[PDB]
């Protein structure tokens, strides 16, 4: 049948649609049940996630290809943002495949690159029935709630399934259970595949003059702030394998889920929330934000240490992150200007990824962009306006707060008298929180915002905390963006392969490993102390956050490659991977001024 | 200024509007799905202020003065219940910023009373914000409407109003600290006695007093004849104070019940006590999360007399009696009552229309009833409310008319797609169809999406993922008696709760108790046992094999020859009327009569 024709249903009344597109017949492809994303119409993964969500209220994280599901080790229980264990069993297992189980195909043969996923609906003595999308594209017999049956051989308590295809490879099945018996250990990637490698373009003088296009306003805003410069030596770049990017993608999606799970735990317990030093008057507002804008985050940036020892996350800049322009535009132009290879810039789709996120946000039609008066934020703010524009929103850029004012009744208006009720900001929420802390000893029954002023002087907090102004990033993002969340994540996922032991005191293990001291609300590599296991100060930075509470994180130094310490960063857009970029510095501490290093992912 | 004009803001950006009506669904004020109040009354501003600044809310109330009697606030994000204390004007407990300030009815605030929010406390005064006093723009950036003089003598705080004929009750603080606070008012028993009365017999009910021209009234007659009770010239009355109490209890108990529901759905150990097929558990949860605010109507059963008010159960899934209370008794009154009282259920049909208007029902609603003439008028009465709220409907009687197309889509007798249903069926009937199979290890609710002879079962409709069903699946939890011991556990000794347990514990042995199947209804399989350990009564029924709960004995009062039970309706979570049920026996049943009731001030 044509694309999206209803073919029948799997157990429980879960539809099965034809996913046959033809050359003869982009946001419309996103399949959602409420605010929960099921996948892409009407692929194998979309059916499997929807089946699991409609029948058991659970879902698995975003994956590029179906075969990757087999590498996952948990499922998110949607109604309470809970995390359940998911075990994997290889085909030919003592662990029989029960109804409800995920059945995964590695890539290969009939499922060439994608691999495949289906749901086991019923087990028999010598076969199982399964349901799936993207195999059967014709209507199923009336009332039949399975698409295919696969023969199952049961020898000596071992179970083996055989496909109806002759060139495919069945990885195995998956069960949501705490019972690890017979299960496969979580796949671990070979260190060597994570090594970052230096490389060099041929010098044909490609970066001699004005290589950035000064006709493009965005690029020129970038030059006004930085010159025709990305890194020290533009002829030099670094590369990472595709296996490595795949690993980056996987960790980004998983850690985003871990962080929102620890955010939920935080907001559910005053003792945990207290650890963040956020003004108590905001607490109920933080809870309400989390409840109603749960799915409204547009973008954030994770900072990682990646090399042969593995993948580790230092932090998640979820409130207000930048580098998007550098990764998604300047490096594109850099590649266009001088890269002649087969590889690619892992951040190439960032602008479109952002546009999609905005299309599916609940942002108002007109969005005011609030940036500070720093030429450096100009391009960041304009790069985002480009995504907003592409998604169909109207915008106006506010530089500083001077243009903002109030009518007689106190409504917030811009320099043109237009009402400001939706803003995307470059300002960190914490900056506004400082305005409440300044008058901490006053007895306000509410966030002390102004609804009027003789001189019409509008402060940041007078915009961001007006109840009817719809702000992005949402207020709750200050929680995953606050390093006080690291000890909590370590407590929730002790010894997780991507986490570093982090604590509020230098505990015993940190003593022996050496640690990094970081302010909980700092950024840009400010006020950071790196202390060795030999108890010597390896490095230290200055900055405005010296008075804040600090956390202590197990020392795990950036690798040094081709003379520079290299840090890997990934972007999240709507909660999922949206790209990777590199920061390189002569020291162990990346900072606001550290270079962005051209990165090419090679297959 | 004209109605709804912004006059400014109270602290934190909570707008204050003009409520000058001088200058019907449009008056409801909501923030998302949370109902704030009526535009733009004192109560609406107080509730919106507390919700926007602290994410908490207080229960619906008829007039502002009643807030002073409340002792809890609901925390919206986790449906948690926080303690709220009351302090009398002239208290050692100072009125802090954020506190609710309540006026009793009287003077400037004649019937309503009033409520404001205290924004700032000084040494000789307090500043407050409110909505139904000042209707003119406020001084630019001023986030308070009036200032009241505060007198402070010997550790005691006293506020004086700007009006000379008003009575300030006090202020309320969300705190566990009970020192200085007021005990929760309790009504005088005498005001709760139900009294009998008689109309003068001038033959008002001799013949056809019900209008058979009205299809609804005729559906009622086809099922019951021109009859309501054994003697139509007799009636009962309750005081307006008793009604205010029933209102208060209905709203509180509905929130307590939803609170226990949230707790149940958060803990498998509690959920398991309900004997609901495990396969539905994930669905119950999704339903509770997505259809939180979608319950249309329910009915609580109470014992009310000089000893006070006790709730037996809350028929939150499939409740009836709406036609009797809201139409037939109205006709009864119009036909034979000439007094000053009123039918407390008179506005039921309008209350339901509103609930529907703000539900998220789809454009076309299929009404599903069973083939029982008794259900015809209930279905039809509800259809009228749906019609009034602008919805298209079709009544399906039994399952015969339903079918499936070739792909397995559910359709009605005219090929129309069925995707929104209001049912008279109890969810339990459907759960039975799941229990019947129970052998196989199905991976999902075992619904059919096709059948050779096209035979559609109740579950094949209600548990179809894309059919939007009212009442929502989650209501089976407050409607299942296994929630009574949980309610007792959560609010131990609450004034309206009866000690309920899953075994006859020691305290129940001493009090006597009622044995009640957890998923029964209509008075079936009930056993009443006295403290003397004697069976005071037993009923038969189709539920003898279910788990039972044991509830502290508290027998209905007998007035004028019959045990009288008081019921109240909830519509959209709030009080929507009262009616009476009378029986020669201690156990009310489906056939027990509905007794005319008049509320008198
Ligand atoms: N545990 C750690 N071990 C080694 N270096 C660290 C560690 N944590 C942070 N760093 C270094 O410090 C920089 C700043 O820490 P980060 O967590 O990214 O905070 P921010 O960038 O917000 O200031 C990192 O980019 C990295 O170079
Ligand atoms: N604890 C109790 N003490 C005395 N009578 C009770 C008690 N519980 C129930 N009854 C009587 O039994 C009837 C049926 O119980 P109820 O809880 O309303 O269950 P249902 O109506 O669902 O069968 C009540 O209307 C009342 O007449
Ligand atoms: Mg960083
Ligand atoms: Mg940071
Ligand atoms: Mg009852
Ligand atoms: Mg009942």
């Amino acid at each position: 049948a044509p694309f999206g024709t209803l073919l029948g249903y799997a157990p429980g009344g879960v539809a099965i649609y034809s996913s046959d597109y033809s050359s003869l017949d982009d946001a419309v492809f996103r399949s959602y049940i409420d605010d929960e994303y099921m996948g892409h119409k009407w692929q194998c993964v979309e059916f499997a996630r929807r089946f699991l969500f409609l029948n058991y209220g659970v879902v698995f994280t975003d994956v590029g290809m179906a075969w990757e599901i087999f590498s996952l080790r948990f499922l998110r229980e949607v109604v309470n943002d809970n995390i359940l264990p998911l075990q994997a069993f290889p085909n030919g297992s003592p662990r029989a495949p029960v109804a409800g189980a995920l059945l995964i195909w590695d890539k290969g043969g009939e499922f060439k690159d994608t691999g495949h996923v289906a749901i086991i609906t019923q087990l028999h003595g010598n076969k199982v029935r399964i349901a799936e999308q993207n195999v059967i594209h014709s209507p199923l017999p009336q009332g039949q709630q399975w698409t295919r049956e696969l023969e199952m051989v049961v020898e000596n308590g071992c179970y083996t399934l055989k496909d109806t295809f002759d060139d495919t490879t069945i990885l195995g099945w998956m069960i949501q259970t705490e019972d690890t018996e017979y299960s496969l250990p979580q796949p671990e990637i070979a260190g060597e595949l994570l090594k970052i490698s230096g490389a060099r373009l041929e010098n044909k003088g490609q970066f001699d003059g004005k290589w950035l296009d000064e006709k493009d306003p965005l690029q020129n805003a970038y030059v006004q702030a930085n010159g025709q410069v990305i890194n020290q030596d533009p002829y030099h770049y670094y590369t990472i394998t595709e296996s490595a990017e795949q690993e980056l993608i996987k960790a980004t999606n998983e850690l985003h889920l871990m962080y929102l799970h620890a955010t939920d735990k935080v907001l559910k317990d005053d003792n945990l929330l207290a650890l963040f030093d956020i003004p108590k008057i905001l607490w109920p507002r933080l809870r309400l934000s989390w409840q109603r804008r749960r799915h409204h985050m547009i973008t954030g940036r994770m900072d990682f240490c990646m090399d042969e020892r593995g993948l580790k996350v230092y932090e998640y800049n979820a409130d207000s992150a930048s580098c998007h322009t550098e990764a998604g535009l300047i490096l594109e132009r850099w590649a266009e200007q001088g890269y002649k290879g087969n590889g690619f810039n892992p951040a190439e789709g960032l602008i479109n990824e952002l546009a999609g996120a905005w299309k599916h946000s609940r942002a108002r039609p007109f969005v005011h962009i609030m940036q500070d008066k720093d030429i450096e934020e100009n391009y960041h703010a304009q790069f985002m306006e480009q995504a907003l524009h592409q998604a169909g929103f109207e915008t106006r850029i506010l530089r500083g707060l001077d243009e903002l004012g109030w009518d007689a009744a106190g409504q917030l208006i811009d320099g043109e008298g237009r009402l400001v009720n939706c803003v995307w900001k470059t300002w960190a929420w914490e900056t506004a929180f400082d305005q409440i802390r300044e008058v901490s000893d006053r007895e306000f029954a509410a966030v002390p915002i102004r609804t009027g002023h003789p001189q019409n002087e509008v402060r940041l907090i007078d915009v961001l905390l007006r109840p009817e102004v719809l702000v992005f990033e949402p207020l709750w993002t200050v929680i995953p963006g606050n390093k006080a969340i690291l000890p909590i994540l370590w407590s929730l996922f002790p010894h997780h392969r991507y986490l570093l032991d982090t604590d509020f005191t230098v505990n015993d293990e940190l003593v022996k490993t050496g640690y990094a001291v970081k302010p909980i609300a700092g950024r840009c590599g400010s006020n950071i102390d790196l202390v060795s296991h030999h108890e010597e100060v390896l490095d230290k930075t200055s900055g405005k956050f010296a008075e804040q509470k600090n956390i202590y994180q197990q020392l795990w130094c950036l690798p040094k490659v081709d003379g520079k310490y290299i840090q890997v960063c990934t972007f999240t857009v709507g909660g999922n991977y949206g790209g990777t970029c590199l920061r390189g510095d002569e020291s162990l501490v990346i900072k606001k001024e550290s270079d962005i290093e051209p990165l090419i992912v090679v297959k």
